[PDB]
């Protein structure tokens, strides 16, 4: 049976990026829908669970994407709710690539740390977006003491609360309104992630290269000026004075490989659920 | 040349269900359109009749779907009207599974009845959707005395009028607003079909198991709660007292075989027409 | 990798015609979008240039189509504006088949004329549509003195101005309101094209057969009444006395082969740009 991926995008039309990577992940056919909502996705899921039986079931799978993670999560939960008993197919959530990017970034940092981040302070600057929040969740699941930072405490605390509830972790929040406050927030940190919006610097070179406690820095912004000063986006563990740096393009190379590999896994069973935790498990295998 | 199926759906987006079965029926590519109307389908058909010649003409075909039986009929007629001379491709109509599902269910019931239902009362509860309307049509063509029931008389009468004109039969409409009236409507019936929307019970045990006239019951709803109480969805002629029951999965297995078979046939010539008459003929050969 | 074509259509839905020809040109997968604008295409293009690298880049390509050429050109320009350095894929513009049809027609006429039309008068009747405008452009590039005609001088001059700006040529414009005026306009012409809307006659038999200078006539309208009287739509260089005729079906046959061949070329490099000039160069090789 041919491997059929059904792409449910919350934006008006389905992401081209997700189509290419889906085909390179081994889907034989990709059929995409835009404007997917919790109310209309049920009948789409019916088409995946009532059309094939037994051995053939695993050859259909669902990918949920779009530009708004909370909208994607609402659809993803509606997909899982529609399943019952054996009437189910594997599914994946990766709105805007936030799951695969966060998983690649954290997996790379944890590996470079020696395999454990337990008990150590990790700071996520501008952590209030989807990539920062998923990064915070995975770091916290690994035992790091995570501080999720943003320009406003109310928004940072809201992000921490959301991560904490979904992932049953205990991320804390902090307000860092400017470069000075971001530079203070990383003092004593062992791992620093910059998860700011595209094209913005958050942590100048002098604010991390002289902090003895910092082991690893990682930056998800690929567009100059980079989130972290004094690195190149292609850096993938490059040493700077006994610290190691992961730039956005180095992280993004793993993300692509990981995203493709997740797609392939969807067709190996009818029971996969690929959200942050399961995507991160594979990221650690591949990093 | 590759086998190209063009899916013209009257709903806002194309049915996922129909994509899967089209691929499993042997299409090499499926390209789906929503919001198809009699007025806009002509240009779509032009794309299928002016792009290939000779032996390759048959490698493109048209599938018409959606959730409104009358609208699907009008689009399908507009497709046939666009053809002229040898400029045509094979086409199939199966809005909401109407033809392939009704053909499977009616063929199985007629077979279990000994090969004839002529002159006997058949009641289609919630028969105003595509599946109920084609069920009423095929039963009436077998000479059954058909009552097509719905919560409102005007919608039930419009469905009956549509059936009667299309098939040159005389189905009667009835208003059954609730459980009590549905139970009354099946009194004296020999065959009862439940064609209600997904996940609704229409006919509990007490409303059919004590009506001596009832020979066979058939339920199209696969999602619990099932349309008929006291049966299993996998039932395929299972005996309950002196009666036999067909559940949605027992019917559905044949519907899927029928649907896949018709898809493959679309690519074996450029002149096929697959509607109730042809699909029911095939169902009786395979049931 | 699999050859992925991304079809960007300016109409509400993607052309069926372009889907069939795209597959017959060798695309492994076609993913179609409607309602594409200069504003929204950038994100689509990003999906084609950030998902594959190295030799795989050329296995993704873009096709822009739709019924409004000016709209397609605006989208095509926005696609090209998104490329920088090596971050690009091959792209083609063929809204409503106007580039491939005009390229086929002009290539056949120039070939039949002996390979040169320089200095000779060419008249494009009803030349204000996309096929007529592209035909005028390509004839002028060959050195013909081109007169682009229509029922209203302002519209004809606007078409010539558009052609002249885009192709750096000097097409002129004339108003021909009726048969008698079109008959006067072809006097002295060596090549006459009718690019009128479907199902309209523009040039009666007597208006061309008695004009000594006319060498070749070509008509793009395949639906009777044909654009040119006294010929058959299947004519492909058929001799009428000392003149030759190309009917719409002779031209259309080459257009189909040319269109398929252009698609194949899109996957042979990541740098192809198939607009009228490059499409015409291939049309001349294939004529
Ligand atoms: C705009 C996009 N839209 C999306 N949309 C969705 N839905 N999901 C997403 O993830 C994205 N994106 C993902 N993004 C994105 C992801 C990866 C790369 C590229 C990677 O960051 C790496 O830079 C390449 O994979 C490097 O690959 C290069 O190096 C390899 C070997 O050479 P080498 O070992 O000698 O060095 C080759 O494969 C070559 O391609 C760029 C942009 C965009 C920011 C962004
Ligand atoms: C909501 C849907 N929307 C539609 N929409 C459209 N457009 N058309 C349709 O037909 C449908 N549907 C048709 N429906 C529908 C059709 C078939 C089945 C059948 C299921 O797909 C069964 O799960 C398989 O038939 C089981 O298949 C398995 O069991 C069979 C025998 O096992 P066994 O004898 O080994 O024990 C084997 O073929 C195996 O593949 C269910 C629902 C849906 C209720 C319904
Ligand atoms: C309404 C359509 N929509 C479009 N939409 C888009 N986007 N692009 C288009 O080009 C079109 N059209 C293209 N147009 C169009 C295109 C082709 C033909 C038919 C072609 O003209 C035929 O292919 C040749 O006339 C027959 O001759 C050809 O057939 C032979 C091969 O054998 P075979 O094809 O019979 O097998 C070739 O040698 C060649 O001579 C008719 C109309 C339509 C007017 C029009
Ligand atoms: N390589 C890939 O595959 C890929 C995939 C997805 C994302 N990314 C990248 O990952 C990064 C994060 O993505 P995202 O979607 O999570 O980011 P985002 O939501 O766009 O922005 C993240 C946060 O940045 C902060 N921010 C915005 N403007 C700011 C400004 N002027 N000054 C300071 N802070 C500002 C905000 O936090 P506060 O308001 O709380 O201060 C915001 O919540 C981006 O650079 C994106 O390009 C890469
Ligand atoms: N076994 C298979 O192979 C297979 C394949 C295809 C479809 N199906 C199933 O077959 C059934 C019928 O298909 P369909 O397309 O005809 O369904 P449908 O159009 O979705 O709905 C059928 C009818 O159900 C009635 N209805 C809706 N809500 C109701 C409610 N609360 N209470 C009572 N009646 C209600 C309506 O009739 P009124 O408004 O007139 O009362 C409606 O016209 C569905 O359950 C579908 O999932 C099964
Ligand atoms: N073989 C193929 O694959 C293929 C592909 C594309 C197109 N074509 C054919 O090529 C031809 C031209 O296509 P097109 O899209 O460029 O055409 P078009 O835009 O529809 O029409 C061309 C011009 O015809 C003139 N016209 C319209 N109605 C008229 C009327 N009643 N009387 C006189 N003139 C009238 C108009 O010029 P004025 O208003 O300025 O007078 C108009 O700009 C069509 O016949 C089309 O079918 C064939």
């Amino acid at each position: 049976s041919k491997k059929l991926l059904f792409q449910f995008d919350t934006d008006a039309t389905p992401s081209v990026f997700d189509v290419v990577v889906g085909y390179d992940g081994g889907a034989d056919h990709i059929t995409g829908y835009g404007n997917v909502t919790p109310d209309n996705v049920g009948a789409y899921v019916d088409g995946t669970i009532y059309t094939r039986g037994g051995k053939e079931k695993q050859s259909t799978a669902i990918f949920v994407g779009g530009g708004d993670m909370a909208a994607g999560e609402r659809v993803f939960e509606a997909v899982k709710k529609r399943f019952f008993g054996p009437f189910r197919v594997s599914c994946m959530l990766d709105s805007n690539g936030s799951n695969t990017t966060a998983a690649a970034g954290v997996a790379l940092v944890v590996k470079a740390a020696g395999g454990s981040v337990k008990g150590k302070k990790a700071v996520v600057l501008a952590g209030t977006g989807p990539v920062g929040m998923r990064s915070a969740a995975l770091l916290a699941g690994e035992g790091a003491e995570v501080v999720l930072c943003g320009r406003k405490l109310d928004k940072a605390q809201a992000a921490a609360d959301s991560v904490n509830k979904r992932f049953k972790v205990n991320v804390t929040a902090a307000e860092t309104a400017d470069d000075a406050s971001r530079a203070e927030a990383v003092k004593g940190a062992h791992f620093v992630f910059t998860a700011g919006a595209i094209g913005l610097e958050l942590l100048p070179q002098a604010a991390w290269q002289n902090e003895s406690s910092i082991e690893i820095v990682a930056d998800y912004n690929a567009q100059p000026p980079l989130g972290i000063g004094g690195i190149d986006a292609t850096d993938k563990g490059k040493e700077y004075g006994g610290k190691r740096a992961f730039g956005a393009l180095g992280i993004g190379g793993l993300k692509l490989k990981l995203h493709r590999a997740c797609i392939a896994k969807l067709f190996e069973s009818s029971e996969g659920v690929f959200d942050a935790e399961e995507i991160y498990k594979l990221a650690k295998e591949m990093a």
